[PDB]
């Protein structure tokens, strides 16, 4: 029935397109239907397998339930569309306001989803637990993937729909300041300056820019301003003084980098990824009923999905901490929109295997 | 024959000693050859077990063969002693002289295994390359380790051994840039400055100390300065002004961090690995029939070397560039001793299944 649908559709493999792809297309409806009616369903159902294989647990919380309840219904529309004829103008219409009615009722998935490991770990282990890391990296990159196509037809059928073909990175990043430091203020009662450097090595003096997702830039330098003024705060709460966070931006020949330096006090290398793993940064959301203040780091796993928006079109995210001084954190973008391509899960032999499986080749510390 | 004797040792796994039992033993010579009597041909039966799994015409190189000969008579010399009585001397002093014999025999296996590398190169393949890639991060720390055990007993039985329970940070970095600088002078008849900054978070003020072994240390700046020297040459030779490398040193609670900052223009990330590539970086060593400078990159894989041992004691050595700007080098050491402990490699199904294995779980890009 259900299991049928999902698995034919998971046996397709997800068709990554380029940043140029995404952008030429936008700047034909029926174009944009041929595509969808078969991708949208292909990157359902190859997610849908992998949240079959979760530890019985997690899968049966509430939470996951319940998305996986969107996701089946979400199918199961699309595909009544794989009959339909792309000159009959009603089923190009209705497909149009199918994807605007996925769009609104996966609009709250992510955190959704991250209430579903409260309940697990609320509620019940170490090797699972690889399980679930390897899993919502997945989940959450196919999740940024269906709601760029989702986002994309929406906005031109319903700036190149996301995209801004000259995205202002400087003008980004001051955003993303200014609204960490709101936060910061309204904790710590203090906040530290900013300090901003650009060089545009391509040709120098003239501004940087590329084609890009202004909003997936804008949370990443958002959660990492966030990260570095928690440390900052915390570290040097006794001394009073908060030494500025340095940010800086280079457009090189293929990167465009942006290095965000802080002085809060750093970690150990043998505990800074856990910065990025999901069972580790798992806590409750604050309650809704008071006026404290809302902490700079928790709930909602704002750190390793910025990640993988960085991932998402073949940039990265890396952490580099000096334990005792201070940290850098680098965003990685692709300068080019030919070399920005989507980075997406696909359900085979190899994704199952990953949850089944596990002497070293190396000696056990 | 020699095989019944490679294969019975390659059966155990080699058992990695910490920091502090290297120290805690070296401040009784009987002690030593119980133990070495069986970790020596423990480990290098292990690791001539993947010499032989090498690439034909990697194996079949004169080089390669002439290591593999210096393994095969050490093993034959080691094993000679297997059944003799730790009470009577002469076979306690016969160790002391064959470990001798060997470290000697043994002192140019680094640049004779690299030379192989070039004889496989020069004479005639992308998928054995990976196991290439894999087989030599091995064989060098399992050379390191080797080499290490030496030490030791000859040093000891022929500062404790080779181990510094003081090594002095900073001056090791020191004389690391002083001779990095002379190279730099005679190959690019200029050199940056040195701005060297530390923080003892531990204790402020007090001199950065830790218990390690100066040759490695000096090794992995020595080669980083050559690396940061190189660039920043290279990429202002226009203008003619040099700006200095500037080199961080953090003592924290777990973390001896060494972060050295160059403004030599960067690598893209898609590229910044090649540095640790044995087989992008293998080019052939200088004519001796020359008086022409030594570039400060080529011959000798001072770069993955370097990261190997920082490796080799639970550390680390990491690269991160902004490309257009400039590059950060971090050595990561352990600050404390218990926590420095020996990171093996082991010969056994999983090392042999690497060899002999290779649809993705995520979309080709
Ligand atoms: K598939
Ligand atoms: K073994």
């Amino acid at each position: 029935g259900v299991p049928g649908q999902v698995d034919f559709y998971a046996r397709f493999s997800p068709s990554p397109l380029s940043m140029k792809q995404f952008l030429d297309f936008g700047s034909c409806e029926k174009t944009s239907f041929m595509f969808l009616r078969q991708e949208l369903p292909v990157r359902l159902a190859n997610i849908m397998k992998e949240i079959s294989l979760l530890p019985d647990n997690l899968l049966r919380t509430p939470s996951v339930q319940l998305v996986q309840s969107w996701y089946i219904q979400s199918l199961q529309e699309l595909l009544d569309f794989k009959d339909k004829s792309a000159e009959d103008a009603k089923a190009i219409y209705d497909f149009t306001d199918t994807v605007i009615r996925i769009r609104n009722r996966h609009n709250d998935v992510i955190p959704t989803m991250a209430q579903g490991v409260i309940e697990y770990k609320e509620s019940f282990d170490p090797v699972t637990s690889q399980n679930v890391q390897y899993f919502l990296d997945r989940f959450y990159m196919s999740r940024i993937s269906i709601r760029m196509l989702l986002n994309q037809h929406s906005l031109l059928f319903g700036h190149i729909g996301s995209i801004n073909p000259n995205c202002n990175v400087l003008e980004v990043i001051k955003d993303g300041y200014e609204n960490a430091r709101r936060l910061c203020d309204l904790y710590y009662i203090n906040s530290p300056e900013l300090e901003l450097e650009e060089l545009n090595a391509k040709s120098p003096g003239q501004p940087i820019q590329v084609v890009y997702v202004p909003s997936h830039l804008y949370h990443m330098v958002f959660e990492l301003f966030k990260n570095a003024m928690r440390a900052t705060m915390e570290h040097h709460a006794n001394r009073g003084v908060y030494p500025p966070i340095q940010v800086h931006v280079t457009l090189g020949n293929e990167d465009l980098t942006v290095k965000m330096s802080d002085r809060g006090g750093g970690v150990p290398l043998r505990k800074i990824d856990r910065l990025f793993n999901y069972m580790y940064s798992t806590a409750p959301r604050p309650r809704v009923e008071t006026s404290r203040a809302v902490p700079l780091a928790g709930f909602g796993y704002g750190l390793p999905i910025s990640r993988l928006y960085a991932q998402y079109f073949q940039g990265d995210l890396k952490l580099y901490s000096l334990e005792g001084y201070g940290t850098d954190a680098v965003i990685y973008i692709k300068a080019l929109s030919t070399d920005s391509i989507e980075r997406l899960p696909v359900y085979n032999k190899a994704a199952w295997k990953h949850y089944n499986t596990n002497a070293d080749d190396w000696c056990v510390p």
